[PDB]
């Protein structure tokens, strides 16, 4: 499975994370970008390998931002060898592997600054996190490079991991405050098929939120007495009780979705149904009751986290860059536990939205938090403050760029999923892919201008003719999809299962699939009992989900009312924020010049027509500060 | 000027406040109940009068509760005589003096616990604002009962701190970091004439805000570094610059409040017309663009303070009990400054709104915050923990009481002013009158069932027929108001002059004016500005503004839509929350069953109609807890 992109939307993010946000951070890992909060993340990689003198620096995970850039190296480099590039990581690979202690333990802050004290704050220090951050990385790095170095000095850490931790005699029976570890394993273990790694992840994943809490255990063995800052207390971290027993998502967000996409993929590799089920339940509650429109998660900047079913204000959403990103990760493995396209539709609504919305169109500046509802003058308030009204760059928790790369740059790894049973086509994206069927060599094209249009080529060539099946994802959000080979109508209606149309037939050199997905503009409403969104409505066409922003349309968004008959139209601009699609037609504001400096008044307010403008999501905030609004105001 | 209350809706809450608020409150202050917090209030002055012996104990403003329970007390004994209330703050009175210092000072915390270090912390330990609290319970208590003891206590105290602060030589150029002190020293000064009082409260203010900062000169002086916890720093404590420079409240809102207060009481007995314009910028900005329909004042949890304009949500309000107290006792001062129906209008929105909404209606508990929307659940979300779901009792900050108490049975000094060109009617409240008019003995009987219906029959009885003006405020939430005087109509248009309407004849005895002014029920409309309220309405009918509760319409009151043409109908319920009159109709709620579990839908939503019906605000959660809502969603 080869896979070369060949389009217009993601091939520019990805010469974007290339040229612009990997060299960037690059300078900024190595401290030499003058104006910015030192990082000192190489620095303490040479400390530790007494290649150099000073004080650890930075926050406890620190380590993990070197390993996220790597990750994302690597992925650059299977798209376009760049030997400056991979020198550059290949060096860094070398620097880690002299830090590397002798019994496989790799972490700066225990080696540099409290040396003896490693594995006695697992709650806060994020050992096992960037354990498996750099277990990506290195697994990453060799399946681009063939380069083995990374994956060999990881698994000394893996194995030592493996040593201390467990239900065993000597072991501690712990895991990490922040969840990751466990996926990074099961990467480890498809690459290098060592089964301990597989164990491995699922003795974490089965021990968490047994009692007696291991957290309390070593609270108690370090003296510390103070109750934790956040009031839910081990929800925070998912710890609260037994992962099968969770049947709602609480706590911090990304936490949660790393804990989610682990336990998916153990239950998929270790054919174990009541994780199976455990994993279905929270998706189900995740999705569809914890989810903004936009693909984002987590309503409380409070820890970062998850609140309850249907509690998704606008103002107020955290909605972080990175748990958008944990979501597709977490789809991409419930998709190996069942093929059901609602996961894939989940999945292209992150991509297209909540994820991308975290960067500026050219890649020089990011968010943390992804709101729904901007009033700038209102980020001043405490309850808003995690609401940056424009796009910047961070320090110390600068996860939102190395994060956003990491993804964008694997783009290419999301679209399909070859199984023995079938070739699935999951996003809708301009590429090739060069697969095996049935131990058959074959060539399958995509041709489209997906997510602007709805037509889809697909040119399936294999060397020789061959029958196997082609599995097509039908998007949720499209009515009425119609699909030809060859020329002539398929009836897919009885091909559909659980949203992906099953072609199988014979195929032959050059044969031709046409699928065609209407684009309607379409008005959203949100289930009643979301309370944020009563009497609102979204605007959304393909899997784009719309914004009206101040610079259009004029301030005071909430001030504007789009009647139910209005008639949207909606039309290519070629020169506007890259070449994007916009949504127009005709609301209403009140009159405020018919009001009189009362605050209150006892008047039927006069409404006057208005056009406006909508413009997509994730390119809002590339014109400058201003009000934005997603749902709006109806009728 | 004696007053006397004859009505059924204020007389039963001074009923409450007699038998059931300050007997309770009693009973805490001197420790005397088993399941609450310790006060000490009171055994702190017995060990300050070396009569008992132990630690300091409680907040280091704790003074100021048996200060503001004596206030109460006092108007109570104005209206009833009780030999043996009397008795308990007579001797109340006789400790305070002997912990009384030599030199007048009075202060348990820095009589027992510090002593010595008085005066070394104006800007959080509230010495000047306990002497206030004081100040006003002596000044109230010799007005009722002819008792000066605890006025010579104060007077001397005031004499004291009048040779402490200052521009003088050896003198602090300080000031409280709780406003209070200043609106204290004017009733002080009313009462005995000394006008050191007056220049002092003056002094006050005009230093308040003044560079170099005195809170900085002290805060260095006590050896303290770290940055004040509020991000608007000496906003909190509007302190930031001159008061006559202030142009918007900012801050915590019952120390701006008071603060108004002083400065409305200066600018009157000083003829500073330059205060005067200060006062009338910072009035208007505060109740055309920083309040609540309610009468609450405070948007924002953080600092119980100010944001800015028009910012005003519904659901994390924090429009604190005190602060509408607060408006109050500013309103009253204003109407001194210039006569305005304006000002009296929301004192009386006050008055029937936010501030009797922090009781229960038997006043058994309370409420710190007054929301305009409860979602019950929600209320665990971190930016809504400040919004309590149902009224408790308190403890250590347990000023809802005391503070309610004091108004509560002061009500009858609200309702009349005696001016030497006027007589003005302010609230229309069943009661009777005394006074001298033009020196003339003038019996003024007022027979309504206000606040419940508009009609209100006046009896005027001059000892010998006379002429003089009676002043009549015509609500500014009335249209079409009528006046007849002995049964015929008078127009009153060419009468009016800044909301009251000014009736000059000759009077004579058994002369009849009777009001109407028409309630009907009203649809409320919010400034445009209000994003919070932006397609949503408000029910008012007289003073009273109305909401909706869960117990008469279900849950989900987001999903109740009130449509303009709705036909709306109000009738007396006797037996319903002490009775009370009720608002019924027809509004839409959106169907559920359309979704299908799904959170996101491109239908056409289906609404069916439901019946409603709201009651008056302050009204609520004496049924239970529930869901309650002020602004309803619009069709």
């Amino acid at each position: 499975t080869n896979v070369n992109l060949k389009d217009q939307f993601w091939k520019r993010y990805i010469d974007v994370v290339r040229h612009e946000v990997i060299p960037y951070q690059w300078e900024a890992l190595n401290d030499r970008i003058p104006d910015a909060e030192p990082s000192h993340a190489i620095e303490n990689f040479r400390i530790a390998a007494g290649e150099s003198d000073g004080e650890f620096y930075g926050m406890v995970f620190q380590d993990s931002d070197v390993a996220k850039w790597l990750e994302a190296v690597a992925y650059l480099l299977e798209t376009k060898r760049d030997p400056e590039l991979e020198k550059l990581a290949d060096d860094v690979i070398e620097l880690l592997g002299r830090a590397q202690q002798p019994d496989g333990y790799l972490n700066t802050y225990y080696t540099i600054k409290e040396p003896g004290k490693r594995w006695m704050n697992l709650r806060d220090n994020h050992e096992l996190y960037c354990a498996g951050h750099l277990i990506e990385a290195a697994v990453a790095y060799f399946r681009a490079t063939g380069k083995r170095r990374f994956l060999d000095i990881m698994c000394k850490y893996a194995d030592y991991i493996g040593t201390v931790f467990g239900r065993g005699e000597g072991q501690i029976p712990g895991y990490d405050g922040h969840q990751e570890i466990e996926l990074a394993l099961l990467k480890l273990y498809e690459v290098t098929g060592n089964e301990n790694y597989l164990k491995l992840s699922q003795y974490f994943i089965d021990q968490r939120g047994q009692q007696p809490y291991y957290f309390d255990q070593e609270k108690e063995a370090r003296g510390e007495t103070e109750p934790f800052w956040y009031d839910g207390g081990y929800r925070y971290h998912q710890a609260h009780i037994p992962v099968r027993e969770q049947k709602q998502a609480v706590g911090h967000a990304v936490r949660a979705l790393y804990m989610y996409t682990a336990m998916a993929g153990l239950a998929a590799k270790m054919g174990d149904e009541s994780l199976k089920q455990a994993c279905q339940t929270l998706w189900e509650n995740v999705t569809k009751r914890q989810m903004y429109i936009t693909g984002g998660v987590g309503s409380s900047a409070f820890g970062e986290s998850f609140t309850f079913d249907f509690d998704l204000p606008n103002d107020t959403a955290y909605a972080e860059t990175c748990a958008s990103i944990a979501l597709v990760f977490w789809t991409r493995r419930m998709l190996e536990l069942e093929m059901d396209g609602k996961y894939a539709d989940v999945m292209e609504r992150a991509l297209y939205n909540g994820t991308i919305s975290g960067m500026d169109l050219d890649g020089k500046k990011f968010f943390y938090v992804n709101p729904l509802e901007v009033w700038p003058k209102a980020c001043e308030r405490h309850d808003k403050r995690h609401v940056k009204p424009v796009r910047q760059k961070w320090f110390s928790c600068a996860c939102c760029p190395p994060n956003l790369a990491r993804l964008i740059a694997s783009i290419g790894h999301y679209i399909y999923l070859q199984t023995s049973d079938a070739l699935f086509v999951h996003l809708y994206v301009g590429s090739d892919i060069q697969t095996e069927i049935d131990g058959r060599s074959v060539k399958i094209m995509q041709e489209t201008n997906y997510p602007w249009d709805g037509t889809v080529r697909l040119t399936v060539s294999p060397e020789s003719a061959g029958e196997f099946t082609l599995g097509l994802r039908i998007p949720g959000w499209c009515r009425g999809a119609e699909v030809t080979i060859n020329g002539e109508k398929v009836d897919i209606v009885p091909l559909i299962k659980k949203g992906y149309a099953y072609i199988r037939r014979v195929w032959q050199q050059g044969d031709e699939v046409k699928l065609y997905f209407p684009m309607p503009v379409e008005r959203i409403k949100a289930h009643p009992q979301v309370r944020a969104n009563a009497g609102k409505v979204a605007l959304q066409r393909g899997p784009i989900v719309y914004c009206l922003e101040e610079v259009d349309n004029g301030p005071n968004l909430a001030n504007l009312f789009l009647p139910r008959d209005a008639k949207l139209e909606a039309h290519f601009e070629p020169d506007l924020l890259e070449g994007v699609v916009v949504i127009t037609g005709i609301a209403e504001r009140v009159d405020e010049s018919a009001w009189n400096d009362e605050l209150y008044r006892p008047i039927e307010p006069r409404t006057y027509k208005v056009p406006f403008r909508a413009i997509p999501y994730y390119a809002w905030c590339n014109r400058g500060e201003g009000e934005m609004v997603v749902w709006v105001n109806e009728k």
